């Protein structure tokens, strides 16, 4: 809400909980984290697979671009000579 | 359940609160990092499509260039 004013309120709020409610609330917060982690791992693997594909595709585009370039200047020279 | 009876409760309440805060704080860095991971890997997906087309298009040009190189080859 306000960045520090909120932490103040929010920490009082945990202060006015019992230890056992805090342990309850917290055990849920872990649930949520190991769920997020898992998705992190899924997301990192999919990003790594896609940048490999971009990698491969980029090379072939280079491999081919340079082929075309050469050809193109061969076709100019061998054309004008006519 | 109770692997935690012991973990969280050797701790003082004040330690727990500390522990709960920092855990909130990293759930939150991680939602940001996961967001970035979702967006990035959808951009990279756009990318691949853009590259699959530039490739196709480059192949059409390669075929033309080659067929022309071949015409000239035959006129020699």
């Amino acid at each position: 809400d306000f960045s520090e004013t909120y932490e103040r309120y929010h920490t009082e709020s945990l202060q006015n909980m019992s230890k056992q409610e805090l342990i309850k609330e917290y055990l849920e917060l872990e649930k949520s984290l190991s769920r997020m982690e898992d998705e992190n791992n899924r997301l990192r693997l999919e990003s790594k697979r896609l940048d490999a594909r971009v990698r491969e595709l980029e090379l072939e585009l280079d491999r081919l671009r340079a082929e075309n370039l050469q050809l193109l200047t061969e076709n100019e020279l061998h054309r004008q000579q006519e």
